[PDB]
């Protein structure tokens, strides 16, 4: 009942904020999209931002699931190639207009830098650390502190995606950032 | 007139010192006016609210940060662009570890300015020095020819994340030394020199 209200509201908000952005859609329009009364909604979420926080969580899960089930589809033979696939996977997925609007444009404003880092690192650190660990185990990456390299790589890839998202010419920004990330990764790795 | 100009400077200096020591959250504007030796009225004429005064403090602290970074690189005796990049990475870790820069720039600024405001300030003060350093390394053949603005923006995301990671760490001394190792390995892997 509570879970079904929550699910209906998250799906509705994810769709409409996805299309027009957080700032353009009010909570009552979301309630109607969800087939929920203002009252049922305010009982599950104090305000707009609180609902936005559950939308971010659900979108980040999908984004990480999409990326894992895209690296697996790359058929990378080594950890080094899996890191390269994972970088491409993130450029592919952050180019999704919903991920661009909710995660790259609205999330930083609504959550702030501290909040966004918490969410970003809650969802990506483990996958990033695991990928670094495998490259070390295979001799393709120098033994080196794993958590700090992971943190830095996630700051770079998040910033890469934000640079593309707000570029005058995103098609050009993608191809140029892709060249830059390929050089950064090739400079991080062993051969 | 001249007293209005002196009030502005006194309030920025006083707010910079007290917010530096205790956070933005822990010092009200009345204690800042007293520290400055001026009236709430002279203060409200120069700054509409607390946040407005905080924005002038951020500007003055960022100027000191970039000046201290340029000083540290020039002081390193770096003969090449590659060595200047090595100095500049160390200089950023050194300067962001200053407790005033940690409190005002890493913890308070993103909250008080918000995302758009803070990014605009951060980019205004760091992009130019970062782009210039990359350009020199390319001109010297010590860095592969590549798009300058995108490499700069990626590197700034890495260095900003590095600084935040150390600022909030359980063991900042360890975080600094380990992040320093990782950044140095990354750039030693890109630099032809
Ligand atoms: O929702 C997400 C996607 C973005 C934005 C927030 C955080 C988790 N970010 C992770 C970006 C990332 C991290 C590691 C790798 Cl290998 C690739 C990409």
């Amino acid at each position: 009942r509570s879970a079904a209200t929550r699910e209906a509201l998250i799906t509705g908000a994810r769709k409409l904020w996805g299309l027009r952005g957080y700032a353009e859609v009010g909570t009552p329009e979301i309630a109607t999209e969800a087939g929920v009364t203002r009252g049922a909604m305010y009982h599950q979420f104090a305000d707009k931002a609180a609902l936005f926080r559950d939308v971010v969580e659900v979108v980040e899960q999908d984004v990480m699931a999409r990326m894992a089930t895209l690296v697996a589809a790359s058929g990378a033979a080594t950890p080094a190639d899996a890191i390269r696939a994972a970088v491409d996977a993130w450029l592919e997925v952050s180019g999704d207009p919903e991920v661009r609007q909710l995660i790259l444009l609205d999330a930083p404003v609504v959550l702030g830098w501290a909040g966004f880092r918490d969410v970003a690192q809650r969802y990506s650190l483990g996958m990033t650390e695991q990928l670094i660990t495998e490259a070390i185990r295979a001799g393709q990456l120098a033994r080196q502190p794993v958590r700090p390299l992971a943190q830095v790589l996630i700051g770079a890839l998040d910033e890469a995606a934000m640079f593309i998202a707000t570029a005058d010419d995103p098609k050009r920004a993608r191809r140029e950032t892709r060249q830059v990330l390929r050089r950064l990764i090739d400079g991080m790795l062993n051969g």
